[PDB]
């Protein structure tokens, strides 16, 4: 039967008119995760609870409910039950959830539980906030000028997996069609050629850009930059930038600046003029290094979103502590972007940064920005105090070595 | 008639058994270029001549022959003659050539002369050497650890231009075929969707990788890294990495290291063991920032090659002085990667770095590494001495402002 105990205290989050109605004692489902998830998750629960307790002084509390997926789901439900259907039901019903790293049933098992969750719950948006935390060792000279939020389209693009192996009957048939029926003259070597498809629709583009702007308004951000390689790939990447600008005008009353393509959207809550602009992907990669302060919310397609995220994390030295979320229309799933690392499982050694920052994304997503602000403040303070875990410690001279749990306490101490 | 005067002294470069037979007084065709090309080219000719004169002490000399393309071609041949056929003949016949920036006959003219040259001469390889020059203002902490050579496939990939506009009869027909005939279930929104094709052939991959390794052997480099996003795009990007590794084994006698995918190719001239390895594109972008010294020759597809090049130039602060070459089977065309900037045309103001470094690529391509070494040495010295042009000067405190021509002389002075 259901082995999930719904808390006695707590009320669930409602979705009405596109907005979330979050009660003072919301029930938030959580997946501990496999491997080191057993270490990082407990730290996360403690940090979030303190943030809430401190910011709202007892007037709010979260009723954590544990759901299952992965290795733990097996010891709770059966054997081959890696992703119990009721787990999906609970994430959709409760709207927001947070998960630790998951282990793929390697060999003859369900390929990556993460892709299963993302696809079944139609989590079309990959959100990757990237900012520098004072003290984190970085490779660039001025990482503190970086504070962006990447909105990566997660359901289309070349990542869609629509391809055919070179020399296969399929690949041959597709090439035949393209060259004969379509009159394609641009395929240099039609023999021993693999083919890939890159789709980009109006809806897929609009729904992502919409959220980007919504986010900027909701969080009082300065701008949304549509990143694309539209100069080359006109009908996909270029179409992306076109639909994006079109949406801002039509839905957000964007007004042209100097007649130029750039628009300005007035934030109806603060009066701030959010600038809607665009930069070519290859030029953007240079821009994030030369003029990071010029960018804020970034909206782009799958591939571009993936590359930019990894490149940014590296600049601010936050690869090991990169937060992330997969958001759809009915629910949002916050996660630890790192692996399971079964070697350190139970050792209370690993860095809880990723999942803790993912929790701040969750709190912010819930409107609880005060609490979210405390997590950022604590993180910065703890790292700046050089009271860090092994991974950071080994890269810092004069650092005090703390355990995963102790780092959690250090974050709480600097709130 | 032909308005190109073939020098009286000089002999042309021969191509035999894949190698070039370069005489001591080769005739090298050159395109001055439009706009500032009138400033930068003369500086280039002077720097190269000194490099040759100094390294070989009068035993070698280049017989520069001016050919035409662009604005200047008009005042020499007619009106609509932007790319005279005889110019193509001369580049192919003389094997190596160097050009300054070109101006596109905007409006109703031949779209980008550069793409015309590249496509007609089948210059399938875009070569972008990226290294730091002591003194150049950089955004990263340790740019001096960067010294890579990007081998970008230039004839295939998504850049091929094979796409159809959303909602057009064409786009609809292609989608119909894919979903009905191919059984494609992965196109989320088949309506109002633009489609792009990403082809990757064995030959296109092999010919590029071959050159990469040839280059590494010829220049005694340490490794060739096959960059790809093969984990996602298996039949194109993954196929690229597979064919690449296959070629190293078969043609270069690559031996497996620890049974791992990495191979080792022995340089038949130095005995050095050139490592053939691979990294995923998104991970590589992080690697160039965290461990730049681990990389050397890079071999990748069109898009990846474009992104990585721009990202690297930014790191070493060499965007304004980025050298580049388009190489094919019959000829190689070295060029200034910057624009025409008609505003500064004639003012002897702009930076001649790009084309000068492109010349060193040319000399190195000719086997004249001693002379090439002098151009690198001079450049470093001049920049390190802070005797630079306006663009660098404005970014350097205590810099001596030099004119385009004077910078040329400064390079010569530090050889």
């Amino acid at each position: 039967e259901s082995k999930v105990v719904v808390p006695a205290q707590g009320k669930k989050i409602t979705l009405q008119n596109g907005k979330l109605n979050v009660p003072e004692n919301p029930i938030i489902p959580y997946i501990e995760g496999d491997g080191i998830g057993v270490d990082v998750t407990p730290a996360m629960l403690k940090v979030v609870d303190a943030a809430v307790e401190k910011a709202y002084k007892g007037e709010r509390k979260i009723s954590w409910m544990e759901i299952y997926t992965g290795e733990k789901s097996t010891q709770v439900y059966g054997q081959d039950v890696w992703l119990p259907a009721e787990t999906l039901d609970l994430i959709r019903e409760y709207r927001v959830a947070i998960k630790g790293p998951l282990t793929t049933p390697v060999g003859g098992g369900i390929r990556s539980l993460n892709v299963a969750l993302r696809q079944e719950l139609d989590l079309y948006i990959c959100l990757r906030p990237v900012r520098y935390y004072q003290g984190t060792p970085s490779p660039v000279k001025h990482p503190e000028l970086t504070d962006m939020v990447i909105f990566r389209e997660n359901s289309e693009d070349i990542y869609a997996g629509i391809e055919w192996k070179a020399d296969s009957a399929d690949a041959e048939k597709v090439i035949k069609f393209l060259r004969e029926e379509m009159g394609v003259k641009k395929i240099r070597f039609p023999e021993h050629c693999g083919i890939g498809i890159k789709p980009c629709s109006e809806e897929g583009t609009k729904r992502l850009v919409r959220a980007a702007i919504e986010y900027a308004i909701a969080n009082d951000r300065d701008s949304v930059t549509l990143v694309h390689k539209g100069n080359i790939m006109k009908f996909t990447e270029g179409a992306f930038k076109d639909w994006g600008y079109q949406l801002a005008r039509e839905e957000f009353g964007g007004e042209l600046i100097d007649g130029g393509p750039w628009l300005k959207v007035k934030n109806p809550n603060t009066g701030k003029e959010i600038v809607i602009k665009d930069v070519i992907a290859d030029a953007f990669l240079q821009q994030i290094l030369l003029r990071p302060a010029e960018y804020d919310v970034i909206a782009c397609m799958n591939l571009n979103g993936d590359y930019i995220s990894d490149a940014l994390a590296a600049q601010v030295g936050g690869i090991g502590i990169a937060p992330g979320a997969n958001i759809g229309d009915e629910c949002a799933l916050f996660e630890a972007t790192h692996g399971t690392a079964p070697k350190y499982a139970g050792q209370d050694k690993v860095n809880p940064g990723s999942i803790i920052l993912s929790a701040e994304m969750m709190l912010r997503h819930m409107g609880w920005t005060e609490a979210a602000d405390l997590i950022v403040k604590g993180m910065e303070g703890a790292i700046n105090a050089k009271t860090v875990t092994y991974d950071f410690e080994r890269l810092m001279d004069g650092a005090k070595l703390l355990k995963c749990s102790e780092f959690g306490d250090a974050i709480i101490e600097n709130m």
